[PDB]
C-alpha cells in the first residue's frame, strides 16, 4: 500500500461503528489514537458492492468492477484495525464527510494523519444516495447475520439537479450532526449496540472526547457539506473544506455561518462560478481562509491519488503535476494549524501557520481564479 503512515506522534486504529442499524442510522469510520502500534491491517476498501459501485459511479462496464476489486480488493491502510484506543486524554473530534461517488474509506490519508496527531476522526457515510454505494440492515436479525441490504449512487436528470442536490446537502449536515451525537452521547455513557460485530468495544469511547474542540471537514461534495453543517449546528466551532463543490447550496447559508471556514482548493478543479460562492461566505466579522494548492487535481484529496504509479495516475487524472504526499501533507498541516488555532489546541501545529497563508513554494494564496 502507498496511502502514507501519518507523521504524528500518536499510534492509530480504525473500526467502523453503524448505529442504529437501520438506513436512518449512522454509518462511520472511526480513527483514531490506539494504544498500541501491533499491525497496519485495516482493508482500504472492505466490500465488493464499492467496487461494484465505483464502476457505476464511473461510468464503467459491469467488468470494470471486478477488474478494480481484483486490484484493490486486499490493498490495506496503515491503521490497526480494532486496536485499543490510547487512554488517559480527551481528543478533539472531526467529522469528515466524503465527496460524491466516494463513500467513508476513501479519505483515509487524511484520517490517519489527523489521528496520529491526537485526533479521532469520524468519517461518515452518507446515505444521500451520493455515496456509490452504502449499506445499512433491514431490521435486528438482518443485522446480526450480516444479510446486509445496499444503497447504490442515484443518477440525475439535468431537470434534477439543482432540487436534489440541494436536498442531498440538507440530509448529509443531518448527518455530520447525527453521528457527532451519537460519539457525543458515547462519550457521556449512553449504552450502544453496535450494528456491526467488531472487536473494538465502543465503551472504551467514554469520556475520550475533548467536547468543545469540534470541526467537520470535507472533500468536494463533502465541503459544501462543512458549510451546510456550520450553519445549523453550532456545536461544530470550525470548517474545513477541501475543495468545495457549491452548486448544491442554497443561497440562504451563507448569512448564517459564525464558525470560521478554511477552503483548502486544487489549481486545476476550481472554476469561476464556483470560487464567487466561496467568496459570498466573507464578511469582515469572520475568519475565512483560503489557498490553493499548486499543481494539485480535485482527487489529490482522495485515497486513490496514492493507488497507481505516476503515469497511470496522470493519465487517471488521480494525481496533478505535484506529487501526492507533498499535495496531502500541505493539505494535512494547514489543516493542523488552522484546527489549533480555532479549537484552541495546546499542540505544536502553529508551526505551519504560514500554511494557511499560502506561505510555502506549493501553495497560492487565495485563488488563481
Ligand atoms: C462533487 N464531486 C465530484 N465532481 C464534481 C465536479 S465534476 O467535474 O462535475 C464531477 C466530479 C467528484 C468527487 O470525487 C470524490 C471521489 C469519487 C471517487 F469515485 C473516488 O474513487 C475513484 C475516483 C476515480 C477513479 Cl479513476 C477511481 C478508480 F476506480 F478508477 F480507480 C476511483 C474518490 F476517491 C473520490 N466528489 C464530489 O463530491
Amino acid at each position: 500500500t502507498k496511502i502514507p503512515r501519518g507523521n504524528g506522534p500518536y499510534s492509530v486504529g480504525c473500526t467502523d461503528l453503524m448505529f442504529d442499524h437501520t438506513n436512518k442510522g449512522t454509518f462511520l469510520r472511526l480513527y483514531y489514537p490506539s494504544q498500541d502500534n501491533d499491525r497496519l491491517d485495516t482493508l482500504w476498501i472492505p466490500n465488493k458492492e464499492y467496487f461494484w459501485g465505483l464502476s457505476k459511479f464511473l461510468g464503467t462496464h459491469w467488468l470494470m468492477g471486478n477488474i478494480l476489486r481484483l486490484l484493490f480488493g486486499s490493498m490495506t491502510t496503515p491503521a490497526n484495525w480494532n486496536s485499543p484506543l490510547r487512554p488517559g486524554e480527551k481528543y478533539p473530534l472531526v467529522v469528515f464527510s466524503h465527496g460524491l461517488g466516494a463513500f467513508r474509506t476513501l479519505y483515509s490519508a487524511i484520517g490517519i494523519d489527523l489521528a496520529s496527531h491526537g485526533f479521532i476522526v469520524a468519517a461518515v457515510e452518507h446515505r444521500d444516495r451520493s455515496a456509490s454505494a452504502t449499506y445499512y440492515f433491514k431490521d435486528q436479525s438482518a443485522a446480526e447475520i450480516g444479510d446486509k441490504s445496499w444503497l447504490y449512487l442515484r443518477t440525475l436528470k439535468q431537470e434534477e439537479e439543482t432540487h436534489i442536490r440541494n436536498e442531498q446537502v440538507r440530509q448529509r449536515a443531518k448527518e455530520c450532526s447525527q453521528a457527532l451525537s451519537l460519539i457525543l452521547d458515547i462519550d457521556h455513557g449512553k449504552p450502544v449496540k453496535n450494528a456491526l460485530d467488531l472487536k473494538f468495544d465502543m465503551e472504551q469511547l467514554k469520556d475520550s472526547i475533548d467536547r468543545e474542540k469540534i470541526a467537520v471537514i470535507g472533500h468536494s461534495f463533502g465541503g459544501a457539506t462543512v458549510i451546510q453543517t456550520l450553519s445549523e449546528d453550532q456545536r461544530f466551532r470550525c470548517g474545513i473544506a477541501l475543495d468545495a463543490w457549491m452548486f448544491p447550496l442554497g443561497d440562504e447559508v451563507y448569512s448564517r455561518i459564525p464558525q470560521p471556514l478554511f477552503f483548502i482548493n486544487s489549481e486545476y478543479f476550481q472554476y469561476p462560478a464556483n470560487i464567487i460562492k466561496m467568496k459570498k461566505c466573507y464578511s469582515p466579522d469572520k475568519e475565512r481562509k483560503m489557498i490553493t494548492i499548486r499543481g494539485s487535481v480535485h482527487q489529490n484529496f482522495a485515497d486513490f491519488t496514492f493507488a497507481t504509479g505516476k503515469i497511470i495516475g496522470h493519465m487517471l487524472k488521480l494525481k496533478g503535476d505535484i506529487d501526492s504526499n507533498v499535495a496531502i501533507d500541505l493539505s494535512n498541516k494547514a489543516s493542523l494549524a488552522f484546527l489549533q488555532k480555532h479549537l484552541g489546541l495546546h499542540k505544536d501545529f502553529d508551526q505551519w501557520d504560514c500554511l494557511i497563508e499560502g506561505d510555502d513554494e506549493n501553495l497560492i494564496p487565495g485563488t488563481n481564479i
